């Protein structure tokens, strides 16, 4: 509990700065079509604040880890998505096909992660039943040899 | 107070540092209306602040750490104001409903964090509550179980 | 697998998040032909994976290690890739020499390392092979030499 | 000494590095009047400078470090100086007001900086002045105790 | 041997990733000829690849410390030479004479740097074998002198 | 030379790296005359000597330690000199008199430095003679009190 919030914490700053800034200067740059504002400032939103909790962290009930956590991984999912909208606008009036190529390879491997990362998270659950089931027997034959010693 | 004086000390810096420069280039480009400089402006002054924190402690009276916290608090909250102001001010007079809608998920946000973060607080006040009553009457039962042996 | 995760997530986060934001900067410039921004996106979006997994080992099911290699080796290879690719766009109507020769110079690099690596997948080949047969041996006349006093 | 030299040296790299090089940006961007040039140059020497003693300090002296102390906090306070100048020429022949309200929210807290700065010099100080009559009571208290020995 | 593989790959990969990225922000900048763009890339191919080195130590073949010692090197060769060319290109149809002087100046430098590093390759094998020499030579004379009482 | 291998070596090479790059990034600006390209391309020279030292110990020599430290030092300061040009050009073709009083602040400081770096340099020497002193008198005491006494 201890050593992951530390060095963990430590290390995600530098990817949410750096994430703040470059999509920083990924805006101001003309040289879909409304709502690419919209989700990078949504994510500036989401990184800003599990900043906000790489801050709070001073005292340091498991429910706040998990709140950093989420925040993280949608902090990773906005800054492919509008990234995925800055190769988009970047090719808009010299080419306007590329773009919707982009995200038709990439979105994909976007479920492909969701995909997997579901299949674990499953497994964690379905080995916390059969650990828990085998244990649970292990517990029952050891009433049984128990009870043959009294 | 000292152990966290080390360890989230360390890393402030960074974010201090990376917030201020890449504030800097989101400044220089143009190729509400006139306040947004003037909150950029004190946005990095903030930060310069927790920078001088950032050397401040050294020798080693804990609410200077609470300036720090709630100083890089504002720090965060600036940031994401002043990058609003940058998809409103970029795309204001290039389109108006980019920046409109970004205030109309942003102003949500800010609402987000002072949503989330008096939740907390108050969620700090429950369990302190629990805790810390059962604690009084735990001590109370200390007291009639030495009084039975009187 | 335990300290170098520590270690080796511990370090990942730099490259990541330099790469994806200095090929953030790569992206808005114009000052093959249509489907480099999805290279380069899909770089990204490795490098992005890398980071995910450097905030996925909370609640840690040994794949994932080996898993974050493959991350990040296609980190530094696509990110090598898409910037032969900027030389690549960059020097193409100004010269069409220049270009061409840039991956035709580091296409030689990728057969470097596919070659080496191969050589040295085949050195641990070289350490497996030795290590069995001493060991297979060396048990095969302790077993003979330990039947003898049965 | 020495636990300050690994607590305060350790970091300040880092930011005077930041700094310099993002300052180094600031300066090409056209797209007072002429003392801009002197202040941003002067912060970016005082900085430099704090690096030259980040690096000096080898052989392991609290006036040198005192002369640190203040050079870094000097630096700072120019560094916001010239970036609220920064402001001030990107925005001067697009308004006049916006960056002089900017100065008239950023001078409050100069005179902020100064004000609480000053607060617990003083205060300190101060209390060092306590500290010092109390132990000079108590040993002199302690001197007739030991008359009570006679 | 092994100190220098732990902490020397801690530090160097953050400011070989640096110089990596800040070579690509080096690329789109005009705002001999064509061979340019080939050498920053495979440049990059070598910090890159001496990057993936600093993945490869997960077990932690011990020339592998040799290969990053020379992958290293020729990583920083590179990154002068290229830079060189920047500052020979930015100014080149806007002026001939400045950067033709900077390698008339800096070129020497290369040799004087080159030169003074296998300067003290020769003095490392010469005082390494003066050590092997002295422990021969001692070998000898208590060789010697033990030998007469055999 | 081990303490100062660990503390001094472990953070220095981040700055020369930023500074490398950021001053990469000081070249390509057309909006002295001739010896500015030389004098930031010197820069990047120095400061890649400097990293080139600070990888040099794998094998783990030890006057390259005080070559580093100068290094680092000229780093320093011939990143000033450059950036220093920089803010000329930026100040020539709208005006020629800021930054030449900036300049003329800047290096008197220099000798400012340079002043008082050797100022005190000469009062290390005055301790280490002094120091030779007082160690002389407590060994001719030593002296008497030893061969007097037999
Ligand atoms: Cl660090
Ligand atoms: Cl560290």
């Amino acid at each position: 509990k201890l050593q992951l919030s530390r060095a963990k914490l430590k290390a995600s700053s530098k990817t949410s700065a750096l994430l703040s800034g470059f999509a920083m200067v990924a805006m101001v740059e003309v040289q879909m079509l409304i709502a690419f504002a919209i989700c990078t400032t949504l994510l500036v939103a989401v990184h800003m604040l599990a900043l906000m909790i790489s801050t709070c962290i001073l005292p340091n009930h498991w429910y706040i880890e998990t709140a950093w956590a989420f925040s993280t991984l949608l902090g990773l999912i906005l800054f492919l998505l509008e990234i995925a909208i800055l190769c988009w606008v970047k090719f808009y009036d010299l080419s306007p096909p590329a773009a919707w190529s982009a995200t038709v390879v990439l979105i994909l491997v976007m479920i492909i992660f969701m995909a997997f990362a579901i299949h674990f998270y499953r497994s964690l659950v379905s080995h916390k039943y059969e650990v828990t089931v085998s244990g649970i027997r292990e517990l029952e034959m050891l009433k049984e040899q128990m009870e043959q010693d009294h």
